[PDB]
C-alpha cells in the first residue's frame, strides 16, 4: 500500500480515465481540436423522431415479409433424427443438460426476429444531412435476420445447382496460387500446440455438440472431444464415432443476420453453416497456415490470388501497378484478381486499359466437388512436402475437410437432420470458404484468359461471357456486371481509377504535398448507407454512455476506410466525432486493446486487425493518407491535444534545487 | 475481443474463471489439497460465536466506559488564536474542500473516539480451535481501539512537557554512531519536481492541512499547485509572507493513534501523533529516505549503533547474533549496543558470560531534546550538501523547516483552536524522522553509558543505577523492571532460544534444516494469539462475507512467515485457519501487491520494506519459511492445490503427435 509519488500519479491517471463523472469536470473546460464538420439540418427532437419513423416502417416491412411461407425442403436428403450426445467432461456433458434438444434428439430454434438496428446511428444522420435524402438511403438497406421465404429459397440456390467439375492439375494450382513453402508451419509438430496457435472468433458458435460460445466451449473441445476425435483418426475408426456419437459430425445451416436490401428479402437471405468446434479447429490448422504462406497479385505476377490483399501501406497503389502491366487482349496475358467471389480483371483493347469488376450469383453454390477436393489436396500436399512425417495423418484430416465442405449432415429447424443430395455445391461457412470461392473463380478466369489467346475476343462481351462461364465452368455472372470501364491508369488529384468497386471500394488518387496517394473511396450514399445500417442489433441493456462511444468508434473506422476522401461523408462523421462528449473520447475503453474499436472492413491490413494508436485520437485527413502511403503513419492527432496533463491534473512545473536565495 | 488465438482464449478463461468463485467452487470443489498442521478444534459455529460476541461486547462496554471520562485541560499547550482557511484554489476547486472542516469562518477539526472496536471473526477462529477460557482472557487484556481522552491528553501532556537534557553531539561523533555510505545518497541536486516523485509514502494516509483528504486525493493539488507556491516562497527567503496569508499550510493535526492498547491503562494511555501537511511532509522526506537508505546498521559496520535498516530475513537473524557475540568484558573492551528508535538491544559480558539487556523507555518521544533534533537535521542535511553541495543553501532552508515540523509546528486537536508546544524539547511524534530522531537520542545516551563502563563504573549494569543515569543525564526514562541482563545461549540448540528477551517485538530462536541450524524469529503462543485476536482493522462496514475469509487467510499466512510456524502451538492455530478456509478463496484472484496475496503485518522482515509471497494460493510450509531466514534460496512456495492450474482452465495437455502412422 506504500507507493512512490510517481506511482500514485500513474495510479490516479489510469483510474481517473474510468471516472466519467469526474472526467467531464476536468475535460468539459478544455481546448478541443475539431474535425471538418457538416453543420447541424434540424433540431434534436426532429432528427431522434424521424429515425423512429424510418425504423418502424423498416420493421413493419420486415415483419410483413417475415409472414411469407417458406418453400418445402424436398431438395435435401434427410438422415432422419440425430440423437443427443453423449460425452461428458467431468462435471457436465458437452451438450448441456438443458440447452436445446427435443428429449432424445437434437434440435434448434430459428431466429427471424425483427428488427431494431439502433436508432442513434441513423439519428446522427438526420441531424446533419437532408431529411429527404437520409430517409431514402435509410429505406434502401436494412440489417436483419431475414425471412423464412428468402432463407430457404437462397438455400435451395446453393443446393440444387448444376456445377462443372473443373479440370485442375496440381501443377496448375502451383501456377495460379503460388506460395512460399517456408511460411507454412511445421505440421509435424504435436497436435495440441498446433491447434492452440489457431486464430478464430471467441464469441461465435462452437457448433455441435457444445451449443455454446467457442470460449465457453473451448475446454470441452480441447481436452475432451479433440483427443476422442484424434484417437479415432489414428486407426480410421471415425465410422465408429460417427455412429455412437453422430452429433460430433453434425452442422447447423443458419441465416446470416446481415445488411440486406429491403425489397429483396422475400427472396435473398444468405445461409451459412457452422461445423463442430473440434472439426472447425483441427481443419483450421492447414487453412490458416497455407493462407499465410499464400502470395498475392502484387508479389507474384503469375498469381490470380487476392486472398491476402490489403489497401494500406502502398497496397492500394500496388493494385494499380499490377493492373497496368496487363496486356492487349489476344496477344499478351491479362491481369486478373480473385478474392473469393469478388474479382478485378484488367485487359487492354487497342492499347487502352479496361477494367471489369463482375459478380457471380450465389457463387458458393457453383463450386464443384473436384475443385474442393483438389484444393484440399493441394493444401494438405503442400504441407506434407516440406513437413512430410505426418503424411498420412493430415490426409485423414484433409479427407474430413472435404466432407465438411460437401457432404456434412446439418440441422435447419427442429429435430430433422438434412444433407445436400449432391457432392457438388459448397457448404458456406465451412473452414476455407474463402479459398474455395477463390480457386473456383480463378480457374474460371484462367480458362477464360486462355480462351482469349485463341482469338476469341468475343468473350470480352457480357452476352457471350455469361454463356461461356455457365456451360463450361458452371459459374454464373450477374446480369449487368460485365461492363468494361476505361480506366485513367494515371489519374490526377481527386481523380478515380474507375467507377467500379473491388472489395466493395472504388480506388482514388489524392494529394500528399506534391506526391499523389492511391486511396479507397466511395460515393456518399455508400458511406451513408453503411453508417445508417450498423451490423449490431440493439443491446437494450447497453448504456447511454457506450453507444455515444460506439458511434465515435464507427465514425473513426469509416474515415480510415475512406470516408475522409469523400467530402459529404467526411463532414457527417466529423460532425459525429465533434458531437461526441469529452468524457466519451478519453475514457479508457475496452477493445483491442484499449485503443478504441477497430474498423469493421477487414482488408486494411494483412491481419484484418487494424488498430488505432490511441483511444482519444481522431483520424485527420493527412493522417489517413499517411496510412495508405508507403511511408510512416503520421501522428494520430488527439481530440484533446494535451489531455494527459489534465487527467493526471499535474502540469510539470520544473523547479531546480540550485537557486541562490535572497 | 473477437478474433484471437486459442492459445490466448485459454488465457482469457483462466484469468477470468479465477474471478468466478461460483465456478472455483465447482472446479476447486473436490480437488487435491495440501494440509497444514492443525490444532484439534474445540468449538465452532454458535458454540464459538457467542464466545466471541460476549468478548466483543465486554471489550467495548469497558472501552465505552473508559472512553467516558474527564480530560485534564490543555493548559500545558500554548494557544495561537485561530487559523484561517485556504484560500488557495486549483481550477474548479480549492485545496480545502467546501464541506469538510471547518465549522465556520476558520479551520476546525473533529477528533473522534468510536466504540468502536475490532471484528470478532478473527477472534471466532481462536475460540473455534484453541482453549476457550484462555482465549476468553487473552482477548480481554488487549484491544485495538481509538483510545480514551484522558489517555490521549495525559500522554500528550507527558511528551510535550518533559524536562529533557540537551546532548553533547559533535557532528563527527554522529559519523561514528551513525556511519552512512556517502555515495548511495540521492543526488539531491537534480531538480526538485522530479526528486519529490521518487518518495515512498502511504497512499491512503491523510495528507494533512489544508487538504483534509487521503494522499491519493490530494497528490495533484499539492505538486503543481502548493509545492511551487512553497518553493517560490522559499527561494526568495520570504517564507514569512506565506505565514500570514495561508497559515494552514504550516498547520499540523494532533490525532490519537488507533492501535493495540492494553485495557487497564486505557484511561491513562493513548498515543498522540501529528499529521503534517503533505507538501511539508513530502519535501522533507527527500532527505530522510535518501539517508535512511544510505545508512549503515549492526551487521555491516561494527562501530555503528544504528538498527534503522535491520531485517531478520536472509541471515539477518543470525547476522544479529554474530555481531552480538563479540561484545567485550564490561569495563575493559567495547560492548555491543543496538538502537532501533525506542527499541534497544544491549550486549555485554560479565566474567566471560554473555549478557543481554532489552529495556524500554517511557514516552521516549517526549524525552528527545532540541539540540539532538537540531544536530540530526544538520547531520542529514550536510551529508547531502557535501557529496552534492551544488544545492547547499536550498536544502539547508528545508532543514530549518524540518526542525520546525518536528518541534513547534502549530497543531489542532479538537474543535477550532490551534495549539502549539510550549517548549522546544520533546519530539513531535508522527513527523518524518521520528524513527531516526528516536534512534539518535537512544544511541547518544547509550554511547555515554558505554563510555562510563570504561571508568570502572560497572554499577550502571544494574537497573536501579541505570535508571538514574538515563533520567538525570539524558532525561531518558526507563520503564520499571525492564533492565534485566539475561545470560545468553551464545550457540543455541535446535529449538532453543537465544534469550527469552524481546528485540523488535520478536525473540531469537534456532531451528533445524537437514544438517545446519538456522536462526529465526519467534514468539510464545500468548503473543501470537494476541497478534491474531487483535487485528489492526475495525470492521469496515460494507466489506463482504467472502473478503474476510481471504483476510483471515492472508493474515494467518502472514504471521507464519513472521515466525508463527516456529512455535508449535501457534503453527497449529494458523494451519487450522488455512485448512478450514474455502478452496476457491485460496486460489481466487486476490487484490494485494501485486496479485500475490496480502503482505504480513511485520515491517522488518526485509527492509527494503516490502516482503510479498511468490503466489496467491501458496501455503507457508515450515520448510519454506526457514528458506527465507536462511542465507539460501527461497524455496518454491507450496501450493495448497497443486493441480489447480489445470483444474481452473479445465485443460490438461494431452500429447497427440502427428508423425504416427495410420493403420487399423
Ligand atoms: N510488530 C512490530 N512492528 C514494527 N515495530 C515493532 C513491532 N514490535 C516492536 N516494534 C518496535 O519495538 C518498539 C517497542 O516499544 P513499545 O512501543 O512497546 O514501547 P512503549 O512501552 O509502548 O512506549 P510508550 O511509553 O511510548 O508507550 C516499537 O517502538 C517498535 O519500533
Ligand atoms: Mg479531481
Amino acid at each position: 500500500t506504500r507507493l512512490s509519488l510517481e506511482a500514485m500519479l500513474a495510479e490516479r491517471a489510469m483510474v481517473a480515465r474510468q471516472d466519467l463523472a469526474g472526467l467531464k469536470r476536468k475535460l468539459a473546460g478544455a481546448d478541443r481540436v475539431l474535425a471538418p464538420q457538416s453543420p447541424e439540418q434540424c433540431g434534436r427532437e426532429s432528427a431522434q423522431a424521424q429515425a423512429r419513423s424510418v425504423t418502424s416502417e423498416l420493421k413493419s416491412a420486415v415483419k410483413e415479409a417475415q409472414g411469407l411461407e417458406h418453400q418445402t425442403l424436398d431438395f435435401l436428403e434427410q438422415l432422419g433424427e440425430y440423437p443427443v450426445c453423449g460425452i461428458l467432461h467431468g462435471d457436465h456433458p458437452v451438450h448441456p443438460s438443458g440447452t436445446h434438444n427435443n428429449n432424445g434428439k437434437v434440435s434448434v430454434k430459428r431466429q427471424f426476429a425483427a428488427g431494431v438496428n439502433t436508432s442513434d446511428a441513423l439519428t446522427c444522420a438526420f441531424r446533419f444531412e437532408d431529411s429527404d435524402l437520409v430517409r431514402e438511403t435509410a429505406l434502401k438497406t436494412t440489417y436483419t435476420d431475414g425471412t423464412w421465404a428468402g432463407f430457404v429459397q437462397r438455400l435451395k440456390m446453393q443446393t440444387t445447382r448444376k456445377c462443372v467439375q473443373e479440370k485442375v492439375s496440381r501443377k496448375l494450382l502451383k501456377q495460379l496460387f503460388p506460395y512460399d513453402p517456408q511460411k507454412l508451419v511445421d505440421v509435424s509438430g504435436e497436435l495440441s500446440e498446433l491447434v492452440l496457435g489457431i486464430k478464430t472468433n471467441a464469441i461465435a458458435s462452437a457448433g455441435p455438440p457444445y451449443w455454446r460460445t467457442k470460449r465457453d466451449a473451448l475446454p470441452d473441445m480441447l481436452d475432451c472431444v479433440l483427443p476422442l476425435l484424434y484417437d479415432h483418426i489414428v486407426r480410421k475408426d471415425l465410422t465408429t464415432l460417427r455412429n455412437k456419437h453422430p452429433e460430433l459430425f453434425l452442422a447447423e445451416c443458419k441465416n446470416k443476420t446481415d445488411r440486406y436490401e429491403v425489397e429483396s428479402l422475400g427472396e435473398k437471405t444468405r445461409p451459412y453453416f457452422s461445423h463442430p468446434f473440434h472439426l472447425s479447429a483441427l481443419v483450421s490448422v492447414l487453412s490458416q497456415s497455407f493462407s499465410g504462406a499464400l502470395k498475392i497479385m502484387t508479389e507474384d505476377s503469375t498469381s490470380f490470388n487476392a486472398y491476402g490483399f490489403s489497401w494500406t501501406n502502398g497496397g492500394a497503389e500496388d493494385l494499380a501497378i499490377w493492373a497496368r502491366q496487363a496486356g492487349e487482349a489476344g496477344k499478351k496475358p491479362p491481369r486478373i484478381a480473385c478474392y473469393g467471389d469478388d474479382t478485378d480483371i484488367y485487359y487492354r483493347k487497342d492499347g487502352k486499359l479496361y477494367r471489369i469488376c463482375p459478380d457471380f450469383k450465389q457463387m458458393d453454390g457453383s463450386v464443384d466437388a473436384t475443385t474442393i477436393e483438389a484444393v484440399v489436396d493441394y493444401v494438405v500436399d503442400a504441407h506434407v512436402k516440406q513437413y512430410p512425417t505426418a503424411r498420412q495423418f493430415w490426409e485423414e484430416v484433409g479427407k474430413l475437410w472435404v466432407e465438411m465442405a460437401t457432404q456434412s449432415p446439418f440441422l435447419i429447424d427442429g429435430t430433422k437432420v438434412y444433407r445436400k443430395m449432391q457432392k457438388d455445391g459448397l457448404m458456406t461457412g465451412v473452414v476455407g470458404t474463402t479459398l474455395f470461392d477463390t480457386v473456383k473463380s480463378a480457374l474460371a478466369y484462367n480458362d477464360w484468359a486462355d480462351q482469349l489467346m485463341f482469338g476469341s475476343l468475343n468473350l470480352l462481351e457480357e452476352k457471350y461471357a455469361i454463356e461461356f462461364f455457365k456451360n463450361k465452368h458452371g459459374l454464373v455472372i450477374k446480369e449487368g456486371t460485365w461492363k468494361p470501364a476505361l480506366v485513367n491508369e494515371d489519374p490526377g488529384f481527386g481523380e478515380l481509377w474507375t467507377e467500379q468497386k473491388f472489395l466493395g471500394l472504388q480506388l482514388k488518387v489524392v494529394r500528399r504535398e506534391n506526391e499523389k496517394v492511391y486511396v479507397p473511396n466511395l460515393p456518399f450514399e455508400d458511406w451513408l448507407t453503411m453508417w445508417v445500417t450498423p451490423r449490431s442489433k440493439y443491446r437494450s441493456k447497453e448504456t447511454e454512455t457506450m453507444r455515444e462511444r460506439t458511434l465515435f468508434d464507427r465514425a473513426r473506422g469509416l474515415l480510415v476506410t475512406g470516408a475522409v476522401f469523400d467530402e459529404r461523408a467526411r463532414g457527417l462523421m466529423g460532425a459525429v466525432i465533434n458531437s461526441t462528449a469529452p468524457e466519451v473520447v478519453c475514457m479508457r475503453v475496452q477493445e483491442g486493446g484499449g485503443r478504441g474499436a477497430p474498423p469493421a472492413y477487414a482488408f486494411l491490413t494483412r491481419d484484418g486487425v487494424f488498430e488505432f494508436p490511441i483511444s482519444d485520437g481522431y483520424p485527420s485527413y493527412d493522417w489517413v493518407v499517411s496510412l495508405y502511403s508507403r511511408d510512416h503513419p503520421c501522428d494520430m492527432p488527439r481530440v484533446f491535444p494535451e489531455a494527459a496533463t489534465l487527467i493526471a491534473s499535474y502540469r510539470k512545473q520544473v523547479m531546480d534545487t540550485r537557486v541562490v536565495i535572497k
